């Protein structure tokens, strides 16, 4: 079209809240068309169209460390004059290390322990990775991510590591019990898609999966639960790529997001929380924020993940710890 903003998209469930929510409204509102582009690891992408010389996208989410990773060779300062007033309240009320040059987290997103209840009813529901890991206890088909990071360290906590210890990782240890677990594995999956697909359709029992999908299909009662017990939360942060061909509708965009209202709305439509409290203070049923994966009793529950560790120099040196991770993966998958 004549002005567009490209997007990147996590698809699923949570990709049509967000284009009916945010993108379709933001078109209407400013002309600026929102073309997504659904990808579920933007970074090695962002780095490689940046060797290659121009940005291809204007708007996308990444880790915590790859905020810091890219900032220098790939990612464009946040223009902060430019939000508006609105925005700006959103920001007063976050916490400093959401705030970056480079980034803005928008997203904190959960990840853990789900299962069908149907078939682990009462006390017969796994609770931690030892039950995901003990196939004669609780008997299933199992699903997990085709990365190192979450699997690797729920491995070590199969194994007995306690949750306080888990870095820096055990690889070789780790990389042994997903062995293990791998032929009663029925997909390694990477999009958001792919869970609540694998367990509604019943071809998975139990998954490590992200809990904002689940939590929403529980509560449309489906056969589902799911525990932040031993699981993981972490923030998406939101960065515009060094070169983005649409600069300027990439801040208008991330201005659009941080609307309290329109934030709220978001969130209440499909739990992956804002990180501002005012985006609470706007929702008007408070009680979903208790599936949100920044409630206290969820992060309580759940592990400390270290975005810091899977960024670090590998032992190879010339490589990140998840890189790292990844060739070891790779060669077992």
């Amino acid at each position: 079209q004549s002005n567009v903003v490209i997007m990147q998209d996590p698809g699923g469930g949570y990709g049509d809240a967000l284009r009916k929510v945010m993108y379709d409204p933001f078109e209407k509102e400013t002309g600026i068309k929102v073309v997504t582009v659904q990808e579920a690891r933007s970074g090695p992408r962002i780095k490689a169209q940046a060797e290659a010389g121009k940005a291809q996208w204007d708007l996308t989410f990444i880790f915590d460390q790859e905020t810091k990773l890219l900032g220098d060779c790939c990612l464009a300062d946040i223009d902060y004059s430019k939000l508006s007033e609105s925005a700006h309240k959103t920001l007063a009320a976050m916490p400093d290390n959401l705030k970056r040059k480079k980034g803005v987290a928008l997203q904190v997103i959960g990840v853990g322990l789900v299962y069908n209840k149907d078939k682990f009813k009462g006390d017969k529901a796994p609770q931690t990775w030892a039950d995901f890991w003990d196939v004669k206890k609780f008997p299933g088909r199992r699903c997990m991510p085709a990365w190192p990071r979450f699997t690797f360290e729920a491995a070590l906590m199969a194994d007995g590591v306690t949750k306080d210890k888990l870095y820096p990782i055990d690889m070789d240890r780790a990389l042994k019990k997903l062995k293990e677990i791998k032929p009663h594995v029925v997909k390694w999956w990477t999009t958001a898609a792919q869970p609540p697909q694998l367990i509604l359709d019943g071809e998975a029992d139990m998954c490590l999966a992200y809990t904002g999908s689940m939590s929403k299909l529980a509560l449309e009662g489906a056969p589902i639960d799911l525990t932040f017990n031993q699981g993981f939360v972490y923030y998406d942060f939101f960065s515009i790529p060094k070169g983005a061909p649409n600069y300027d509708n990439a801040l208008k965009l991330l201005s659009w997001r941080l609307d309290p209202k329109r934030a709220a709305q978001l969130t209440s439509t499909f739990p992956v929380a804002l990180p501002s409290k005012v985006v609470f203070d706007a929702a008007t049923d408070k009680n979903i924020a208790r599936y949100w994966a920044n409630n206290p009793e969820n992060v309580a529950k759940a592990i400390e993940w270290s975005p810091d560790f899977w960024g670090a120099p590998s032992p190879a040196g010339n490589s990140t710890n998840e890189e790292y991770g990844q060739e070891k993966l790779n060669a077992m998958l």
